[PDB]
């Protein structure tokens, strides 16, 4: 059970999606800390909603889409379509992220941590949140310390 829509999720809805992501990525070798660091980012990017377009502007593939706001959305949608995966889909977006770690895509090593190091890390959810922000997401505004608060929130409130 996941929420997938072009709408901002409430805290209760985010919690359903966040637990799902943690279970999925744990089976693929990620630590809870690394997952929560990423979740703290996804909350700011999309309210952890695989269906969400930047500005709620549905169909604008030049802008952000999905959990992490792939920008341009075509960076992800092109891949899903080429891979025969439905683009508007939780698992499809998690598969992209796994694909990125395996092929060293998306990540720029600005904090002397590689993507492969990140996913195995037991640094705090706040620190990993800030690393994922700087290395993977890289939005026009880099000052979003709330992503670390959010990471810790998910670390505390999920299993
Ligand atoms: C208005 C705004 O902030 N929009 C946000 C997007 O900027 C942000 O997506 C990220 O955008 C940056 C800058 O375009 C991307 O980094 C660039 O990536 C290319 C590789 O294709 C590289 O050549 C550049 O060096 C690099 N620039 C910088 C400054 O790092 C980055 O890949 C985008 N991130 C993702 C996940 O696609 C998204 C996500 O934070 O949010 C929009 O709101």
């Amino acid at each position: 059970m996941v929420y997938v829509s072009n709408k901002y999720l409430t805290m209760s809805e985010m919690k359903v999606n966040a637990q799902y992501i943690l279970n999925y990525l744990s089976s693929n070798g990620w630590t809870k800390q690394a997952i929560c660091g990423m979740l703290g980012n996804m909350q700011s990017e999309s309210t952890i909603n695989p269906g969400l377009w930047q500005n709620l502007d549905e169909g604008n593939t030049s802008l952000g889409f999905g959990l992490v706001q792939w920008t341009p959305a075509s960076n992800y949608i092109n891949w899903a379509n080429s891979q025969g995966l439905p683009y508007k889909n939780m698992d499809s977006e998690l598969k992209r992220i796994i694909w990125e770690v395996n092929n060293n895509a998306q990540w720029i090593n600005l904090r002397d941590m590689t993507f492969k190091e990140y996913i195995k890390s037991t640094k705090t959810p706040r620190e990993l949140a800030m690393i994922f922000l700087a290395s993977y997401e890289r939005p026009a505004n880099p000052n979003q310390p709330e992503r670390g608060d959010q990471a810790e929130y998910w670390y505390k409130n999920l299993s």
